[PDB]
């Protein structure tokens, strides 16, 4: 109990921490029920432990919005380290202070509209890729699981997009890329063993299967040699080194986050979009009545069809209400500073619970239903943009954000014009979250697809 | 070898280090030898490796300058961390940025002149004290330790400018504070095992007696609450909380600090003068005969008195161009810099060898030789600001230079007016550095004593 007397002393309540492990064994239920229940019992301000590290929990806008955007180069820049990283430390969704700032700047052009709608010819063929694996494993005539057909969508897209490699990801087992690319009981007591990440960094064990990583390192360094290109991450980055130029070693570490973001979050999504356009035939019918007005005759998706459609969005913007896959926001408190009318000391990891505010009865009604309407153009406006936070908020916001919502709408528009969800026997309903530390369902998503 | 190809890559020269060790195999003999030897092979700017901990030394004056005084706000700000410090992080000479900052401009009015001509009568005090030690060990007639009768003055002269605690410690074997205040195979070990000290933090082994330092904190909040007052180091401390205000364990970090500056410091170079005293009678009469014609007839010391004595400031002046007691000053590079002409990565220790510097035949005449008319009015122009560094340099330099010099001029004259020091049979001519990490004597300067 070396800091654990920080919030009585500062007058802040939260949960009793138990020496060395903190209010980790809170996490029994998981992260978002933690947030849940915090948040209701304590109000709109509360502290814990994990193991000796406190964190400091808020819940006003105005003082979320003092985090996130006007204290962030001043105050709030980084957020916590996290385990045995190694050469990933230079990834800019790790990276501190300047050395973050300079790899924002150098990574901020390649999400603009421009470099997007470029793109859009490219992740277009892979959604009608997307549509022959789903109308085979539609004649299959029995459940289907959305994470594999949504992952092997994700994973073409990402390759594709940061590398220029066209594979079939469904339909090869094992392209090198595939399987490369295809790849808790130890965050944990590295949260309670803090002190022993210097000892893992030293032993070059790194959380990084390093058994993959040197496969990149020589892949984009070949890609490199052998480069009528282009418009790939890669290119985008090879033309950026023609502040400080990038490295060699840096231009794989950004690529590494790339993937982990254009896979895992961007099926993730897609699934909990698919559970609920199932579990409400209402709203995936008046859905694939917009994408035909808008598309009439399964014509092709173009980036300035995807904008036009309003239901869309909306379904998009409310499933990632009940389900933002980040769950929290973090930022580390560099100095000691005073906001909205409360102290923050140094060292102090300010948290704002995503997951708790989206599903807060203080701002939305229902917040267990799944309710396209709330994001519609009339009721849009009482929404405050820092309670609803799926993509963070201020200048270390998601990068990716205009990328990852272009790229889902894609597949969905070309989804829903061939295909209806239906649940099976197979289908959990209702979808229970799982009881770790992604936000993911318990059990994989499967349903029932049928050809239009 | 982790970071053992960093010199080569930039073309600096330096040994080759072995892997984990580094060049730590290099010191068997000792800080000052490894540096005289790389700067004579190498030139004006060569590196090493601490264990995995890269080290460029310099030795250009522009360099030095602009390390420790043009860029040391925004480059050269803090030195290198070092092993389980605990509370005593707080302390100004290990505090890092602004929280160094911070405890700087809290304590630099404590070292004025105006402070310090308050404290002549003090320590003058003392001075008495020491002719009345040594005036038994005279009449013993038989070889006299000096760190011992000088460590129990500059222990008298530290707990009474800083506490007020006025004590005998050569005849008071033990008042509390004397024990308390008296009181490498682990350092080397922390130098190649540096991901340990987080360890031995988490442990609360703290390398600092763990059991004397709780002994100050209640000593000083008891004098807080006890406190015809007074002009110790506490009290201006305690008049500064009346930036931020200090804190009382931050107070206690910082008296903890002057003790260790105080006394092996103070202890340590009149023990390097009296020996150069000795082995050049002529020196030792010359400044006997300006001590009594500026104060003639064994006149008390006074502040404006000891500043005119030139002889006296030559003497202490070439004693710390022999031995430096600091030996290195050392600043950690913050960020990419590019200084005078060649560049500095980020986490590069710059260590400027004052030991090597003022031994080097290309700024002094004789190295070996001490020459007290090195220093003359004449002669002082020709020394470089940059090359003779005893107290450092720039905004971090030593806060209690000031303080040092009028303690030890003090008892220089008090000591020199009734005394007359001679080598015996037991004194060591030459003498020997020690072969370990610290600046002292390899055997304890002893030497005859007589009375005039
Ligand atoms: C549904 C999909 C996605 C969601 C919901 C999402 C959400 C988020 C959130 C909440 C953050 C943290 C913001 C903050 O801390 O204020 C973040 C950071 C980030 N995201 Fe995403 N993201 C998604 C997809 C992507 C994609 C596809 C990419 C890149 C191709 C990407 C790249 C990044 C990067 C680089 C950061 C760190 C930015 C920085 O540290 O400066 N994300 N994302
Ligand atoms: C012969 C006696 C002394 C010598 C030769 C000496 C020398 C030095 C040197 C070379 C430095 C480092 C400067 C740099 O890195 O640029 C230093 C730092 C320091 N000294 Fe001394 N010193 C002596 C006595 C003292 C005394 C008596 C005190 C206090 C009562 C003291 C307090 C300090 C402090 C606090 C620092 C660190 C300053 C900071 O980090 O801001 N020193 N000293």
């Amino acid at each position: 109990t070396h800091s654990h007397g920080l919030f009585k002393k500062l007058g802040i309540p939260g949960p009793t921490p138990l020496p060395f492990l903190g209010n980790i064994l809170s996490y029994h239920k998981g992260f978002c029920m933690f947030d849940m229940e915090c948040h209701k019992k304590y109000g709109k301000v509360w502290g814990f432990y994990d193991g000796q590290q406190p964190v400091l929990a808020i819940t006003d806008p105005d003082m979320i919005k003092t985090v996130l955007v006007k204290e962030c180069y001043s105050v709030f820049t980084n957020r916590r380290p996290f385990g045995p990283v190694g050469f990933m430390k230079s990834a800019i969704s790790i990276a501190e202070d300047e050395e973050w700032k300079r790899l924002r700047s150098l990574l901020s052009p390649t999400f603009t509209s421009g470099k997007l709608k470029e793109m859009v010819p490219i992740i277009a063929q892979y959604g009608d890729v997307l549509v022959r694996n789903l109308r085979r494993e539609a004649e299959t005539g029995k459940p289907v699981t959305l994470k594999d057909v949504f992952g092997a969508y994700s994973m073409d897209v990402i390759t594709s997009t940061s590398f220029g490699v066209n594979i079939d990801s469904l339909n090869n087992p094992q392209d090198p890329f595939v399987e490369n690319t295809k790849k808790d009981p130890f965050f944990l007591s590295i949260t309670v063993f803090p002190f022993l990440i210097p000892i893992l960094e030293v032993l070059n064990i790194c959380v990084f299967p390093r058994e993959v990583t040197n496969f990149l390192r020589k892949s984009v360094k070949r890609m490199k040699e052998s480069r009528k290109h282009r418009v790939d991450f890669l290119q985008l980055m090879i033309d950026s080194q023609n502040h400080k130029a990038l490295s060699d070693l840096e231009l794989v570490a950004q690529s590494i986050i790339f993937i982990f973001a254009g896979y895992e979050t961007t099926s993730s999504v897609l699934s909990f979009i698919m559970y609920e356009l199932a579990t409400h035939p209402d709203v995936q019918q008046k859905l694939q009545e917009e994408i035909d007005a808008v598309l009439p005759n399964k014509a092709p998706p173009t980036y300035d069809t995807v904008l036009q459609m309003e239901y869309l969005d909306m379904v998009v913007n409310e499933t990632l209400r009940l389900f933002p896959i980040a769950m929290r926001l973090e930022r580390v408190c560099k100095k000691d500073v005073e906001i909205n009318g409360m102290f923050i000391p140094k060292g102090v990891v300010v948290m704002i619970p995503s997951y708790a505010l989206h599903r807060d009865p203080k701002y939305w009604t229902e917040p267990e239903k799944f309710l396209p309407e709330r994001f519609s153009k009339k009721n849009k406006d009482n929404i405050d943009p820092y309670i609803y936070t799926p993509f963070g908020s201020g200048p270390r916001n998601c990068i990716g954000m205009r990328f990852a919502l272009m790229n889902m709408k894609l597949a969905l528009i070309r989804v829903l014009q061939n295909f209806s969800f239906k649940p099976c026997k197979e289908t959990q309903i209702p979808l229970k979250l799982s009881l770790g530390g992604l936000l993911q369902p318990e059990k994989p998503v499967v349903l029932k697809v049928e050809s239009r």
